[PDB]
């Protein structure tokens, strides 16, 4: 696969992962888990880069869930919703990893897809206009359905539970869309800083304070006596990568 690329088989097997292994973890559907997959899949609908078809179906689901008065929605009852919009035809029956495809089953995948999938909400949210006080307010539910997401269904806890750390130490300070992509940029190579050379890390994918100069010379400043990354320079990498455009769609 390429470092620069981004595979759309990637992004759906994320969707496909979250709907039917992730959310399927719950019997019951319901409290705070419930609104959190709620404010999640209304974003995905909203700014995942889908397709024609992919972007119908996120509607259709989103439009399910909002219909659905009870506070209690059993997983069988969210499986059939899926079943009749077809998920299958429209996603796949199988997780299709490439740029996210691990050196052993065991390494990268899901993780990976997701935490690409996060990044490209957050861009595609800063990458619309909000210049309208009532898609401003949608733009700003990205982050927190991100956490909300994380702690409610994210498989690894271990994982869970340092994202988190992160979240409640400072993304009470994002106030704005930039702001919050630069956040999840960050967060993400505070985590990558925490699992490189560990004896868990993909041997043939060591971890890098991302994006490497290899994949963005322009992004990392030269002088010692100044912030290690131009933020200008990085956010319109993070714009260009996690872009419709380097999406290489799977035909
Ligand atoms: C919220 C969350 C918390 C996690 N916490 C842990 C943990 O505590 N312990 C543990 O073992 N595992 C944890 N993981 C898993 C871990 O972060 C990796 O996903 C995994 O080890 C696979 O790593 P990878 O090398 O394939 O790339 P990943 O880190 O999964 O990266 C996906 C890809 O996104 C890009 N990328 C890399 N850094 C950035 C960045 N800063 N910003 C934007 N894009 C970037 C690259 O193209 C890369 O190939 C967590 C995942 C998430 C989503």
């Amino acid at each position: 696969a390429d470092r620069s690329k981004i595979y759309m088989a990637d992004l759906e097997s994320a969707l496909h992962y979250i709907l039917r292994i992730e959310v399927g973890r719950f019997p019951v559907l319901e409290g705070q888990r419930l609104v959190a997959l709620k404010k999640f899949v209304a974003v995905l609908a909203k700014y995942f880069p889908g397709r024609p078809l992919v972007q119908n179906f996120l509607h259709s689901v989103n439009e399910w869930l909002k219909r659905q008065k009870r506070n209690k929605i059993p997983y069988s009852f969210f499986k059939t919703a899926l079943d009749d919009r077809k998920e299958g035809a429209v996603l796949a029956k199988k997780v299709n990893w490439i740029g996210c495809q691990g050196s052993e089953p065991h390494f990268r995948g899901f993780p990976c897809s997701l935490w690409v999938l996060f990044h490209f909400l957050t861009v595609q949210a800063a990458r619309q206009n909000v210049d309208h006080s009532q898609e401003a307010a949608k733009a700003k539910e990205v982050l927190p359905a991100i956490r909300g997401y994380v702690h409610y269904f994210f498989g690894c806890r271990d994982c869970a539970s340092h994202f988190e750390q992160m979240a409640a130490a400072s993304m009470h300070r994002v106030g704005s869309p930039n702001a919050a992509v630069l956040w999840l940029w960050s967060s993400h190579n505070r985590v990558n800083a925490r699992l490189a050379g560990a004896p868990s890390e993909d041997p043939q994918f060591p971890k890098v304070q991302w994006p490497p100069r290899e994949l963005c010379s322009a992004c990392h400043n030269e002088r010692l006596d100044v912030p290690v990354w131009d933020v200008e320079a990085t956010l319109n990498f993070l714009k260009a990568h996690f872009s419709p455009s380097n999406i290489i769609l799977d035909f």
